[PDB]
């Protein structure tokens, strides 16, 4: 088979050596790589970047003509990456090169067989400060018709944030939006928690950290994320190579995502970014 899907809730990603790489989400599909050498225990892959090794016992062989394979499609203005059936995101702006409505297929999004993307926020240093003001991040709600967002008018916790940490604001913007649905999520409501950050306060069990207002919510994030990611030399999004998700999340698009969020705010209020 050419394409194999993860059965358990997460699989690991192994080198040559049977080290550890990555992890990837129940559902993934993988790309076998016919480049390297697999055997009746491990198969050669690739995704989301990463070229590596699975266990065979973590995979299903899929069918491309009767199971969904991840693919990227034109709609002749944006060209966007299909990650579920039924679930598509924007990832960059039409090329001419690319045929409206035409499915595409790439084990990185970057390298497709007649063109190259640019996904200049997926690799974006996040230490760097947003060009946009406060004010201006306070207007995303209105202009993405986002309601009932307990992040609505928090613009000036965010650049607030992003003035002590030195992280990018329209970043934590768009990973709290991903994250917890723009601060809709059970945990966003319940914990002030707009990241999906765990702690075990002792608390036997791992939950969700609990912060004690919307504020100290954006504020203990960016901290944590600065602690846990950035200063261990985490400092971009990027994928299942390099980047925060390479340990942040199972999903192997989720930078993809969140690089997908940062595109439509930039968009919306005016490309200063
Ligand atoms: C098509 C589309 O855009 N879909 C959107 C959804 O993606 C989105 O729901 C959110 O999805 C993300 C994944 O993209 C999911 O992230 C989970 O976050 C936790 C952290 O809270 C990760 O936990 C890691 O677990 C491993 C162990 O497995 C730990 O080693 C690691 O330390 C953990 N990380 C941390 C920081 O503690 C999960 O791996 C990760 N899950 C996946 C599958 O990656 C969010 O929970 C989803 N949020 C929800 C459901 O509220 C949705 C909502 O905005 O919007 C869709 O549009
Ligand atoms: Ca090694």
């Amino acid at each position: 088979a050419a394409y194999y899907q993860v059965v358990p809730v997460t699989a690991n990603v192994y080198d040559s050596d049977g080290e550890k790489l990555s992890y990837i989400s129940q559902g993934s599909v993988v790309w076998l790589d016919k480049d390297r050498k697999s055997d009746d225990k491990r198969l050669a892959i690739t995704i989301s970047g990463l070229s590596g090794y699975m266990k065979t016992e973590d995979l299903q062989a899929l069918d491309a003509s009767k199971d969904f394979i991840p693919y990227y499609e034109s709609d002749g203005h944006r060209f966007y990456h299909y990650v579920a059936q039924n679930a598509s995101i924007p990832v960059a702006s039409h090329l001419s090169d690319m045929e409206v409505g035409k499915k595409y297929y790439s084990a990185d999004g970057l390298h497709f067989d007649g063109f190259k993307l640019e996904n200049p926020f997926l690799f974006k240093d996040l230490t760097e400060a947003t060009n946009y003001s406060a004010e201006e991040l306070d207007k995303v709600f209105s202009l993405l018709n986002i309601n009932n967002s307990l992040l609505e008018n928090k613009g000036a916790t965010f650049k607030e944030a992003e003035e002590h940490y030195h992280i990018n604001a329209l970043y934590l913007l768009a990973h709290s939006a991903l994250e917890s649905n723009w601060g809709r999520s059970k945990i966003a409501k319940d914990k002030n928690n707009f990241f999906g950050i765990t702690a075990y306060d002792t608390t036997p069990y791992l939950s969700a950290k609990t912060f004690d207002d919307v504020d100290k919510g954006i504020l203990g994030a960016t901290k944590w994320i600065k602690e846990n990611y950035i200063d261990r030399g985490r400092t971009f999004l990027g994928n299942k190579a390099s980047g925060m998700n390479v340990e942040y999340a199972s999903d192997p698009y989720w930078g993809e995502k969140i690089a997908s969020v940062m595109m439509k705010i930039n968009e919306k209020l005016g490309g200063k970014d």
